[PDB]
């Protein structure tokens, strides 16, 4: 298997806290937070670790929050390659409400990057050897022009780095601007925005995915469909995989778990069907766990065996 | 095609109202309500009308609220057969919040039924011809012992009335106590309560469904799975049908729409596959319409065509 | 003491129910409701009963819901004078959420009145002897022109009936159109709407209340101020009364409790200070009790003793 | 006028963000946060600046978040005296929901303080001149034994530093353990916890306040009562001051604004009446401004003039 790297331009040090009730105006007393790594590529690398593989997470880190982020990943045995940034690593908030069992997730932008910090990040990316896989996942932080992301991807592909993309909005469109992306995983909202049209008819998702493949923007499009599983599209195949009928406890982290799983199958040169099935297995495995916990090896294996008959 | 009847032991006259915001403590000023028919069997009959068929709704009605319920169904051209009850027809409340677009649904028990009234309802059911279909759908109202529900179904079956059951809790178990039910449609929670175990493993739903068929309790079990569609089980077949990837606007009425569709297919003596496909098409068609609106013929046809492609 | 009557043109049979959690989209299973009398004048009469006096509630009642409303008042020993109405007595909903202890209150319009039913109600009102007190409290139901309310009040005053008004919006303005109202109790929002201006400066409430008295619209204006108590205004006096610093459990019914209390003091020809103090005592006593329960005699007496030094 | 200092053992760098709707499970996309100074003593110092006075804020600051906190105060021209702490300055989150206009406030503990750092803070406090005022306001951060808070206050008082305390829980009791506190401002809940009993009777708050004065624990006790204003108690006087009837826009910052105002009055050696009046004026002035904004000079002056009329 070739080596796997992930890139998170907007990582975070997330706080998970608990409060008895939720209501406006008054002070909600919240417990001492538990800190956890945040960010698309970072969680993809964590999911891969859970599944028994290894992925090196590349990301900017700033201030004491950044140091703690790196410290957390060290304890989880997730290898990293960081760039020191001036602006401190930002924090998102996850609140569990004890009385209802509900969770609330407040997602703010990542820290700013200056041009020099982005250049260092690109330098880290270009140290990746030909044939290896790079997963670019997450939002685009302030300070980065859209074309800089496209230029990074182009440079990467130029020296044989195989790119996988999970993003949204203008970043996702920009990441796909040059094309030849190995794999992209939009969810339904992300797909609709990317093809710039509403997907209201039964066959619209399939057709939109095929449109992306046919255009040369991506070799593989896996449209993830929440509880309905996913639809994977190749130049030769269209397959839908639906998860088993088991209740979701918490959907947080399903997307990153699926991407990490599919990345591993891509590294193994698996078939489209095997890739999508393993992706659904890990994404749905993620839903079995409370709060922000990602997929576990054993749950993913169990669901994958079910999906494989 | 044989004739179709439905039975709703706990009907309601539902109020749909609108308010700008939702918050506790203060008076929420709600608009003058729009009244609509409520109740499982009643909604099955309405869905059947939408799909081009005809079903007679049997139910107790009491007071001016009951009169209005009857009048609403007359205006919708749904045939009825009623028993006048002493306790007035109860009301559930549907609240649309303008600021969020969210809907809140407060579901209270149906009016009480005395023993005389239940025997009157039983008399109506036993006037149904042999070979016709009776759909018993909805909650069990106060005043009716579970044994009486068992007795009604046993009485109906002895003379060739084909029974379809959609209920929950002790009522569902009681309805299946006699066995030889033509079709039962539990959702996942209802199936779990019926077999009395958590269904936490991938194959648990299928195994539970097969257990009910094998035990002779039901000829067909269709476990409905929300956005995952449904799993249909026979003595000979097992199929899962997943809806197309279209966004749900409002899930209200999905269950009764699905039951209405499957009932029509059952009356046409369709295959298990055709029955479940049409059921999923109608159930998911219902979700395309806002609020409490059930499935439309055209949306159901479109989804069914896709599933049958 | 002279006799006391209340008029409720829009009464209701309210349902109080309990549900474990509150959230949109899904069915919220609510307990078998406890029915209670609803409507301004009706609750004023109930509050008066709690305080040891007697008030006859005049109101339209229709259908089985109306009969149960009358039945509830009989059990509480509240004398009534009803007019049978064609349109059935409507229901508001009070929902207690067990997990949070919050209550939600959905308030819909009252049943319609036709011209004949209103004429009968006016006839009941004009049977009231000179010197007696009539409390007109609550919203204006559909079917009643604004000037009909004004004409009723004018006719009442013409034969010596002393009128007290608690209402809002166009109804309140109309009720005050002719003037010489003995007592009106707007809250702050109601006062602002009545004088048609925002009350943003420290002395604005006082000035607005005095404007109403000086105009001849009302002899006494008691602006109720929620937790801040009330400001009472006469042609000769301006007094603010603030409740004791005890936590409110539930504010439902505070307004009607205050009005019933003030009505009793008006019947005793009490001073403005005594009237307002007893009103604050009963209104704040109401807040000590969970849900919709009105003021208790003992709590009101205790707070009144405190307010009187 | 003597000099004024404040002490905030648990400061914060607060993030204020905006999101369109609030609901659980999904990612709530929040705007790039606006940062603001947080913490009891810090806010007291800011309120004092608004009211035209000057107060030096003493607090631990750590990391880039602490640097930003210090920078924000510099921009607001609030003098500070800081101790560099190992643990980085923590962040609370204020969320405005656009659809409802509601604000949600998630309050987490302050950064940890080690024993060395606390002694450094103690050293700063003991550099305050005799006769000057020190306001100790806010929660107690992890790492500080209650006895150390008692020791700090005892140390300060021995050399003529006049101490004002605003806190809660065990910290408030510990702060009052030494006695001879110049002024304490519990709210109702804080007073109840302090005297360890429910305050359910009309005179309970006053009696509890007098108990603290009589015991020698505090020279002055001002129990703040939210919209009911405040009750101020001396060895010689007892007064209640109620704000004018103006609608609160947002209650955030009322407490610290009130403390800032009373501190300034205390420095001017004002009467108990003048102190409580100005306190209520500033507290209520704070409520006129949206979000976390404290009292403005002009609004405070306007309310104070009314209270003094
Ligand atoms: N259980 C609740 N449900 C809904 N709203 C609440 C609830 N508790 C408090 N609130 C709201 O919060 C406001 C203040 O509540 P609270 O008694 O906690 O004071 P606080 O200012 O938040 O905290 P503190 O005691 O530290 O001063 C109330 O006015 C109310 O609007
Ligand atoms: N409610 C659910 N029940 C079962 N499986 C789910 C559920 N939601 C997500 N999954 C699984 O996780 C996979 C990915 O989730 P989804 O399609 O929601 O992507 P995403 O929106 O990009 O995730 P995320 O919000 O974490 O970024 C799905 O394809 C599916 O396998
Ligand atoms: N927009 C809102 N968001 C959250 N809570 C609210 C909102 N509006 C009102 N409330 C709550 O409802 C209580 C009263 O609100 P409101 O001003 O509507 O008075 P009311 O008693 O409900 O009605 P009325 O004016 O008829 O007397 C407030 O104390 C507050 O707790
Ligand atoms: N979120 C959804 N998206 C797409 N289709 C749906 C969704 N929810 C329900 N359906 C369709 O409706 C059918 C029945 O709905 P479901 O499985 O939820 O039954 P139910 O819980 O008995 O419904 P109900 O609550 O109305 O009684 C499903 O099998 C599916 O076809
Ligand atoms: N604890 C909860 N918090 C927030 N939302 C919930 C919660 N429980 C259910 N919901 C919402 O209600 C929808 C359906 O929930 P549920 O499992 O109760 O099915 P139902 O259609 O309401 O009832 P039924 O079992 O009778 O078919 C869910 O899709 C979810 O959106
Ligand atoms: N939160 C509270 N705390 C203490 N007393 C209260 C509170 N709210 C109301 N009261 C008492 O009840 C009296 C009337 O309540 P309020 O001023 O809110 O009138 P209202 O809005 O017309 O009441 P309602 O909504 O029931 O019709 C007040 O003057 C006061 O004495
Ligand atoms: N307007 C809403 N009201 C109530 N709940 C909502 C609303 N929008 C989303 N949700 C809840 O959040 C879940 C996911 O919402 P959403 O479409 O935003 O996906 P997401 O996972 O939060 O974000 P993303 O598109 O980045 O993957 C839904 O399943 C639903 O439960
Ligand atoms: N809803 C309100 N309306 C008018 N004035 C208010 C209101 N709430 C607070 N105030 C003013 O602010 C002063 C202090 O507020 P409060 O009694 O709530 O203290 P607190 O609970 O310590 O404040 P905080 O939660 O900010 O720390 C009050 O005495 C009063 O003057
Ligand atoms: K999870
Ligand atoms: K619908
Ligand atoms: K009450
Ligand atoms: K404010
Ligand atoms: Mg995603
Ligand atoms: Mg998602
Ligand atoms: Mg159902
Ligand atoms: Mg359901
Ligand atoms: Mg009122
Ligand atoms: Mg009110
Ligand atoms: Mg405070
Ligand atoms: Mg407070």
């Amino acid at each position: 298997m070739v080596r796997i790297y992930t890139l998170t331009l907007a990582p975070s040090l997330d706080s998970a806290t608990i409060t008895p009730q939720i209501y406006p105006e008054g002070k909600l007393r919240c417990t001492a937070p538990v800190f956890e790594p945040g960010g698309g590529g970072i969680n993809v690398a964590r999911a891969i670790a859970h599944l028994g593989g290894s992925a090196t997470a590349i990301f900017p880190a700033g201030g004491a929050t950044g140091e703690h982020l790196v410290s957390l990943l060290a304890d989880e045995n997730v290898p990293v390659a960081t760039v020191e940034a001036k602006d401190w690593t930002r924090q998102n908030l996850h609140v569990h409400v004890e009385a209802s069992g509900e969770q609330y997730r407040f997602v703010m932008p990542g820290a700013a990057l200056n041009e020099d910090e982005f250049r260092q990040l690109e330098e880290q990316v270009l140290e990746i050897e030909s044939g290896a896989i790079l997963v670019i996942s997450g939002s685009l932080p302030p300070g980065v022009k859209l074309e800089k992301l496209t230029q990074l991807i182009s440079a990467a592909q130029k020296q044989g780095i195989r790119c996988i993309v999970d993003s949204s909005g203008e970043a996702l469109s920009a990441a796909l601007a040059i094309g030849n992306i190995e794999l992209v995983k939009p969810n339904q909202k992300e797909l609709s925005a990317l093809v710039n049209r509403e997907l209201t008819q039964p066959d619209d998702v399939r057709k939109a995915a095929q449109e992306i493949v046919n255009s040369g923007k991506a070799k593989r499009v896996v449209v993830s469909l929440g509880p309905q599983g996913a639809l994977g599209v190749d130049s030769e195949n269209c397959i839908q995989v639906v998860p088993p009928p088991v209740k979701s406890q918490s959907t947080v982290g399903a997307g990153d778990s699926m991407v990490g799983a599919m990345t591993l199958k891509l590294a193994e040169n698996a078939s489209l069907e095997e890739m999508v099935r393993f992706g659904v297995a890990a994404g749905s495995a993620a839903t079995l766990n409370q709060g922000t916990r990602l997929c576990s090896h054993d749950d993913t294996q169990k669901i994958y065996a079910y999906l494989s008959r």
